[PDB]
């Protein structure tokens, strides 16, 4: 059957046929629903599907050039247990991956992703040249441009490239004596493996963290951002003249480099990719989650707020305001960003789009709808169907 | 195994042992989940299990008592093909119920429940005084209680007992020939059937429509609620001056009536239940959302709010103090009402609870996290299963 897609605002119907189509399997069953929960044969059946998807993706299924192209991959995997893609097959790959992220709601933007290919790679250094490349043609003094650099792909009878780090550009989080944690308390563990491995820490809330890169059978090597390929946004409030004064700052660019990209059964474990910042990832989740720097607390006490009850909505208050100052000092300082409000509403776009080019989209609800004023945006009454689909960036467990 | 459950602000973790015991599917596969979608030889097996679960209860399972009360429960079904519920058992199946709602954040309650076994009543005339009883009941002048009429079951023989409005206590709402609408925009549908029965309208935006009250193959009967019986509280801000001047208003007795109560494999078509609202459903849902009263925009204007753009997070800001105001006047007027921080806290401990008690508990996260400020809860960081226990609240499609 073909799951009934309904949007309780317009009463708008769809239907998803791509989900049939999906591949893996989840989590969920029809006993019970985990969706919430954050976390050579077959080679060759993953591979044919995706030399499929590409020719078909250029109007040219069932050609000559697809046969022998298809005929190439298997006897490449015969003779080696594996296989290459051509440059053409990984941006396609590439763009795919993003297109098919369940929990992504910037991919109105998936066909303008820059993929950079880095399969060339030979070590540690020339990763960190190619990643240094990448921040500096992502950034673009402010005019972020979304990319991803994909290095050499995993090998058989050998160790792969990885990047220790969670994100290409991440603050370090000091573990305090009194139990407390200076900094951010999400980057914690590898804040303290950058320090075993030799790295001078700091001691403020803000200190841009060493990229641990690790090449093929090697132990990982540290290496420093220079300061200026790090752009970083001052906070400050548009009338609240003391929030300046909180010393509060983050950065421009949102790298994520812990993800596995996969592509016809193969696995890329490193091919950081980057686009630009939704607000309220940085004033809500980054800013307020209690588990992170919680400043929650602090903002509605200057903010002269009444603290002592819950139904004052301080709190819901205190946040808003924090959102506000992201928005204000990004756009201040000329850098991209983009409220919840337009991204939501750019997402549903997406939806009809590919609607009409695939028949669905895969889409996780829970991550789709905002952090804060979730049904004040349009992907709140919407309806949405999960699957996995491939091409596609997965989590991977830490290489330590 | 069993799912692993894990709350991410604090990190602990936990294993729903109660979810492999659903006795029913729900609409997820492994292909692909549909989490965030709103909507003889059986009913012996229902029969026995909710039998077996009373006999828990109470501490005599496996009792002769016990063995007695499933003899004849299989007695009569053999004889009749439905089977009559004990009074005590039909109390605590309507607990059971409600302690089974995976979208209810107020199950912290399902304890002190009061019940109304109407099963005896032959007429629409008799529907409606047990009715206006159970709402001068729960409204207790302003502090609410929690309460639930259970009307006679669906019988082979015969219609059922229905009652067509959604809930006891609702607003007009009128299609103006301009297109638009005065009114709750989402009682449409009833609001028209009413006029269409004989019930001649009223003109304003909060007129409080008469019941639909349907007796066994009988067209059904409009009653109209006793205004004394119908608490209201007039919506002002503690600060904003001009907000009592708009007018607005919403009802103190939230109660559903338009579901089923499945017991036993005993169905009770009519079962209308209510407890006490949640700010966030009437200051952010009701009044908020672009399909009902959607005053956002005017509320933001009067605020001398910047809505020419987006970024400014104008509809965020309009939206707390609407909550704000919710709070506010409810207390003022004196009449039960818990904020969105208060109940998801409350839940949280519901949760810890139930571990103990049932080794789980059945919950939906996108019900269960409010409209607004949802990362600030703590539910938000709970990772949550959902699965379908019986006793429970099922929908029903509409009378018509
Ligand atoms: C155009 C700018 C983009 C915006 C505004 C955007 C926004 C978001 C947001 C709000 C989330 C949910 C919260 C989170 O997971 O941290 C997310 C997740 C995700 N996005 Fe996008 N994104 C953008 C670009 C990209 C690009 C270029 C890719 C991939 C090539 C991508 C891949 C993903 C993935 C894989 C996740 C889930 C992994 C995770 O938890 O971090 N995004 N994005
Ligand atoms: C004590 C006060 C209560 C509070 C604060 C509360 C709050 C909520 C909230 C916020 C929702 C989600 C909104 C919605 O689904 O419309 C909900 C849903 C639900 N509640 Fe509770 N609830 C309370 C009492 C009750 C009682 C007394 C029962 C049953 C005896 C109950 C049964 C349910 C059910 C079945 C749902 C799903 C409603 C639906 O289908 O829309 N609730 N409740
Ligand atoms: O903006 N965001 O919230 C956000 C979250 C997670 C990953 C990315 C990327 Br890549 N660009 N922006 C992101
Ligand atoms: O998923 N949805 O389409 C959807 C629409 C309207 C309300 C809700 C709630 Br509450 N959870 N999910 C919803
Ligand atoms: O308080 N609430 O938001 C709420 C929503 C939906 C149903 C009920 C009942 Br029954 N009591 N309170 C409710
Ligand atoms: O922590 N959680 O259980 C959880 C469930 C569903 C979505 C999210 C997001 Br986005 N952060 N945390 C989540
Ligand atoms: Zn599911």
């Amino acid at each position: 059957k073909f799951p009934r897609v309904k949007n309780w605002e317009v009463g708008s119907i769809t239907y998803d046929t791509l989900s049939a189509q999906a591949q893996q399997d989840g989590p969920c069953t029809p006993r019970r629903c985990l969706g919430s929960l954050v976390f050579p044969e077959q080679l060759l059946s993953q591979a044919r599907d995706f030399i499929n998807q590409y020719y078909s993706s250029i109007k040219r299924s069932g050609s000559q050039a697809h046969e022998q192209r298809l005929q190439e991959v298997e006897a490449e995997v015969a003779a080696t247990g594996t296989y290459q893609l051509r440059e053409s097959e990984l941006v396609f790959g590439a763009k795919q991956a993003w297109r098919n992220a369940p929990r992504c709601v910037g991919r109105i933007q998936w066909g303008k992703l820059q993929v950079f290919d880095a399969r060339d790679c030979r070590s540690a250094q020339e990763m960190f040249t190619y990643i240094c490349n990448h921040i500096k043609y992502a950034t673009n003094r402010g005019n972020l441009r979304s990319a991803i650099t994909v290095f050499p792909q995993r090998c058989p009878g050998r160790g792969d490239f990885r990047i220790w780090n969670s994100q290409l550009v991440r603050y370090a989080g000091y573990r305090q004596q009194d139990g407390s944690v200076r900094g951010d308390p999400a980057n914690v563990e590898i804040t303290e493996l950058c320090i075993q491995h030799g790295w001078t820490p700091g001691n403020g809330r803000f200190d841009v963290l060493p990229l641990l890169l690790q090449a093929p059978d090697e132990p990982p090597e540290l290496f420093l951002l220079p300061p200026e390929l790090v752009l970083e946004v001052p906070l400050e409030h548009p009338t609240l003249e003391w929030f300046a004064a909180l010393g509060l700052r983050w950065y421009a660019l949102p790298a994520v480099s812990n993800m596995l990209l996969e592509i016809g059964g193969l696995e890329f474990p490193a091919a950081p990719f980057s686009g630009w910042y939704m607000s309220t990832e940085i004033g809500t989740r980054n800013l307020c989650d209690p588990h992170r720097y919680n400043i929650l607390e602090d903002v509605a006490v200057c903010m002269d707020l009444d603290t002592r009850t819950t139904s004052s909505l301080w709190k819901d208050k205190a946040a808003v305001e924090i959102n506000v100052a992201v928005l204000h000092s990004y756009q201040l300082a000329k850098v991209t960003i983009v409220d919840h409000h337009a991204a939501t509403a750019s997402f549903m776009k997406h939806l009809e789009n590919e609607q009409k080019a695939r028949g669905g989209c895969p889409a996780d609800w829970a991550w789709i709808v905002p952090p804060i004023s979730g049904s004040l945006t349009p992907v709140f009454h919407q309806e949405m169907v999960n699957y996995f689909l491939s091409p596609a960036f997965r989590y991977q467990p830490d290489p330590w």
